[PDB]
């Protein structure tokens, strides 16, 4: 009857807490193929382009309620059988420029996470939007259009029984979201930025291997002479050189019937992998497993306690190589006992008190990674 | 990531506390016309047929959630301007036989609530569609075709400004539902059963009035030379005679520019309205306003401590009439200063311990109300 | 159906299916023991004995 | 797979607390013993979009 109900139990806010799926209302399909281009996308959308109209738990909220502040978090339940593990990256950064890329040193570096397709039985990603600080209307990247993905680098060398397309769900989270920056006054306790430098096509045999590889960091990345600015690498410099423990993490997108050991560090890449006896730097390494995969990394100032390049010029040398990175040897004669080909993982997520000063007024010259 | 989340904050169940509005789903224009017959319906739609997509705070769970357990409540905003009011019921009840009915004398008295589309600003009517008890998945008046409505009696004798078709708006409210029941064992504290029997076409200038009527009670109604049981008469019956305080809601579905007042009680159903001073017996009264409208009742056993018939024969008379009832007299001097004619409701939601007993083998005669 | 009553177990996968291989998959259903189970009235009698 | 493994089939008896199964005609009860037998479910490989 009459009532100013007006205000009452009418005037729908709600930060919802609807139980994850009491918040739930997503329904795509994670594309996944074998016949294959060694980055395989298996999409790109959008936020609330997305779709319009999606029946689920949490239902009129997605515009209606006003605002919220957790984290839009997903678990796409996948796997396959046992044979052979692999790579994959959800892209999650900021609006677009304009025919703009699509990978793993790119869509994603904004905020994101790393998966198996077949490792147990899913990954966690809780996407929030806004870094700046946290809650949220409908509008801050839908007229601020960035779009999302999904896809490998690495890959189950062994390709398998078809193209099992998974489910990639999301809604929301009571989470404390922490808003990201990064210290201008660059010398400074942890970091953020991220990193994108995985994976390593390694052969089967026992091909006398050590794929070498620095650890420059500087601006982005390449492309057949062309390059690629990101979050984890610019203002990740500015200063010249940089020197932080900051530390990867590895993983077995290769195999639990392929197998490898491989250190991870930092001794002098000037020295190409047919050393004496490679493994005569200050060690961490591979052994991997069915099971275990997902690895980090940690190298600090008990070990290197002094300056190396955030930057380089196309035109930088070895044989006259300034400074320590991590350019790896395995141990273990590689394996399959079929037809395979390992892998290894890099990345840098927050270091242990970073000092970066200096500049460079500039070159470029994007290292080939 | 992964987790065994198929339990988690996933499995959503929740009987909904939304708002009132994190709870509203509805949108439909409850109808309002002038050129009318009498009685007229603004419709009679379902209750799960009603739609089948409708974007609103509580979404999902319509068909999701599994079940709740509080009243399915309306309030419609309606008016219009100041001129004259009127009447208007909402249709429910239960399931359906064949090509059915649709009054007010039927479509309502499961469950029902009685309003004027003129008053103060709205009014309310939590419908919980089972009797049985209270808590509610999907089915239960869809399998179970159940339709619902909206219509007057009586009317804004002045005829206004468009057809003003306002809203309804319902989804539930957190409320102790109450399982109704009627007691076999007749004679009973409290009544269930509701009766339709209000309105009554008053003249303007001052005919001098008191259109008496009984207070019989049985079954349900006529229509010409046909009739209509109902939930407030037949198992409201099976005894013969009723005996208890029951009460009307007499309401001013007529004039705050009409006025009159008019007793209402128990005297003599065998007393044509010419007596010398009809305002002869132990009275209670109109005197209407603009404002003030909906009435009630009280008639008890200090009052008549003794048995009247709930039943009738198509021959039951007057000049050998037994018991009294409320058979009403006016008073004052009726009004308008225009173009208009009075009306005066009547209903039974509970008494004050009701004496049932004995039985009618068997009649009808649906006498004319 | 198009008249089904009430609700049960029907099921809807989620995940998109594999075996790298040429492969099935399947899934078991079982009743051993209840919470409190309303059982009344009675049935005069059919059968059709449901496809399961 | 590879033959047709027969195993071993091995019993006797064990020292436990046999439990006497019976059923209350008066049906509403905590509990239930029957065990109702209705698993499997042939699915497909590839990911036909299912929900059997």
């Amino acid at each position: 009857m009459e009532q100013n109900l007006f205000a009452l139990s009418l005037d729908d806010t709600s930060s919802v807490r609807g139980s994850l799926l009491d918040t739930k209302f997503a329904q795509t399909r994670v594309l996944l193929s074998k016949a294959m281009a060694g980055g395989d996308v298996l999409l790109d959308e959008y936020l609330y382009d997305v779709v319009n109209g999606q029946d689920f738990r949490a239902t009129v909220a997605f515009l209606r309620t006003h605002v919220i502040t957790g984290k839009i978090k997903v678990t796409a339940t996948t796997n396959i059988s046992d044979n052979s593990g692999c790579c994959l990256m959800l892209a999650i950064n900021s609006g677009v420029r304009g025919k703009y890329s699509t990978d793993v040193y790119t869509i994603c570096s904004q905020d994101s996470m790393t998966w198996n397709p077949g490792c147990k039985k899913n990954f966690s990603f809780t996407f929030n939007p806004n870094p700046c600080g946290d809650s949220w209307s409908a509008e801050m990247i839908s007229r601020s259009r960035v779009r999302m993905t999904v896809i490998c680098v690495s890959g189950w060398t062994l390709s398998p029984t078809t193209d099992v397309i998974a489910k990639l769900d999301w809604s929301i989270v009571n989470e404390k979201c922490e808003p990201t920056i990064y210290h201008l006054a660059d010398c400074q306790n942890w970091l953020p930025l991220n990193r994108w430098m995985g994976k390593l096509t390694f052969p089967q045999g026992v091909t006398s291997e050590v794929r070498r590889m620095p650890l420059s960091i500087g601006g982005g990345a390449g492309a057949t002479q062309a390059f690629l600015a990101n979050m984890p690498n610019s203002w990740i410099s500015m200063w010249r050189y940089f020197r932080g423990e900051l530390h990867f993490e590895v993983t077995k997108m290769s195999s639990p019937y392929i197998k490898a050991t491989v250190t991870f560090l930092i001794a002098f890449g000037n020295l190409s992998d047919a050393f004496g006896f490679y493994e005569s730097f200050p060690h961490r390494i591979v052994q991997f497993a069915e099971v275990e995969e997902k690895c980090t990394l940690v190298f600090s100032q008990q070990e290197f306690v002094t300056a190396w390049s955030t930057q380089v010029n196309p035109r930088t040398t070895l044989e006259a190589d300034g400074c320590p990175y991590l350019y790896a040897i395995i141990h273990d004669s590689t394996t399959g006992t079929i037809s395979g080909d390992f892998n290894l993982g890099v990345k840098l997520v927050g270091i242990k008190d970073f000092c970066g000063i200096g500049s460079n007024p500039g070159i470029d010259g994007s290292r080939l990674l």
